[PDB]
């Protein structure tokens, strides 16, 4: 049982901007994926403080950085506080429409797009690199769903029946066909040193046999 929304006007237009804008500064969609996983993390963290049975679905909190060049996709998984059902439909958690706004209302005034996850949307700086975008997400309060989308105007969201995660978020991005350098390990290893090389999350970077 698949459910197809339409993306909010605002956001539909964000991602065309990021899909059709050329900008060579790709790889800045790994610091705000990592960004958000931190804080999921922090979330999750906060929660644990007056209520510890909040980390018996998981107490390790970390993000793992997981390349398939078989799959051509790159994944990154955190521990955090994950998504409900309404979350993911409500623009994965964040203030979608007045973020959208606030960015073009700061690219007018001099900001640069780089800038974009201070904004509340830097999620969607995944298809700098992603012709498609899978996020599998457990929240303490809900099941276990999966959300998807290649842009296009629309998104789905279904109950997944995959691997049970425990708690937390998997970002799986299809990577476009010319933007495999995103699995090479020396170039992760690059980005995240000079990106996210202060996050306070252990990120483990996987190899591949
Ligand atoms: O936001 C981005 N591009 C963009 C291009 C043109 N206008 C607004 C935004 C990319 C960083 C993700």
């Amino acid at each position: 049982e698949v459910e197809t929304f339409a993306f909010q006007a605002e956001i539909a237009q964000l991602m065309s901007l990021i899909i059709n804008t050329f900008y060579s500064n790709k790889e800045i969609f790994l610091r705000e994926l990592i960004s958000n996983s931190s804080d999921a993390l922090d979330k999750i963290r906060y929660e644990s403080l007056t209520d510890p049975s909040k980390l018996d679905s998981g107490k390790e909190l970390h993000i793992n950085l997981i390349p398939n060049k078989q799959d051509r996709t790159l994944t990154i998984v955190d521990t955090g506080i994950g998504m409900t059902k309404a979350d993911l439909i409500n623009n994965l958690g964040t203030i979608a429409k007045s973020g959208t706004k606030a960015f073009m209302e700061a690219l007018q005034a001099g900001a640069d797009i780089s800038m974009i996850g201070q904004f509340g949307v830097g999620f969607y700086s995944a298809y700098l690199v992603a012709e498609k975008v899978t996020v599998i997400t457990k929240h303490n309060d809900d099941e276990q769903y999966a959300w998807e989308s290649s842009a296009g105007g629309s998104f789905t969201v279904r109950t997944d029946t995959g691997e049970p995660m425990g708690r937390g978020t998997k970002v799986i991005l299809h990577l476009k066909e010319d933007q495999t350098e995103y699995l090479e390990e020396r170039r992760i290893k690059e980005i995240v040193k000079k990106h996210s090389q202060f996050i306070g999350y252990p990120i483990t970077l996987f190899v591949e046999k």
